[PDB]
């Protein structure tokens, strides 16, 4: 039933190795983390320092570390609920970044995360502020062609964009040219769902700080896009 305050276990000892150099030892920081929030069942938003813990194991160099660090954000979610939405900035960004790993089933569980705290949250505190729009415009073809799908995905179950979804619109028009077809392609099924929450006159006027040849072309299937919403 009640929930814990559980930063009172998140030891400075324990800080320390989760960091560790020695793999196995970072394992069995992250083990104990499990482990108190599975004991815990239900926890209060404050976790103390975890959060700058769990950020540093996001890239990890060994890569069943990422995967129980997601599983343990993912657990983090269903414990705290929507308090959670407090870590999204700090940690919840973070698992976005790794959308980036060339593994698909890395990639897989970022998602899964992601989706995870958007159950708890909702998506309006993923797209305000630039930190959405900052990740989207790092020169990643996995980060981009995930988090543009994801984006497809997730936008038609919005009634209240922030203004600030407008900040993804440049890095979106980098996308439909980007090297890599997949991300041209996730950028080209994401256009109606940008459209239809920010209007084709910002969406039009977006491409004014293009080159004309991109701004020319890019306005085509902007225009294509008219036929839905």
């Amino acid at each position: 039933l009640p929930r814990t305050e559980i930063s009172d276990k998140i030891t400075s000892e324990l800080v320390s190795k989760i960091g560790d150099k020695n793999w196995k030892i970072r394992k069995e920081g992250l083990d104990e983390v499990a482990g108190i929030i599975n004991d815990a069942k239900f926890i209060q938003p404050n976790i103390g320092e975890l959060p700058t813990a769990l950020k540093g194991r996001l890239n990890d160099s060994n890569k069943i570390l990422v995967q129980q660090t997601l599983n343990i954000l993912q657990q983090l979610a269903v414990a705290m609920g929507p308090n959670i939405k407090q870590h999204v900035k700090n940690l919840g960004i973070p698992i976005i970044t790794v959308l980036g790993d060339s593994k698909n089933n890395v990639r897989a569980a970022a998602l899964a995360t992601v989706n995870a705290w958007a159950e708890q949250t909702g998506m309006k505190e993923w797209l305000e502020g630039e930190d959405l729009s900052e990740e989207l415009k790092k020169e990643n073809p996995f980060l981009r062609q995930e988090l543009l799908g994801w984006l497809a995905e997730k936008l038609p179950t919005l009634r209240s964009t922030p203004t600030d979804l407008i900040l993804c619109v440049p890095h979106l028009y980098s996308c439909l040219e980007d090297r890599n077809g997949d991300v041209r392609k996730k950028a080209q099924d994401a256009l109606p769902f940008f459209m239809m929450h920010l209007g084709y006159e910002k969406m039009a006027k977006a491409t004014g700080k293009l080159k004309p040849t991109s701004k020319d072309q890019v306005l085509a299937m902007l225009e294509k896009a008219k036929v839905n919403m």
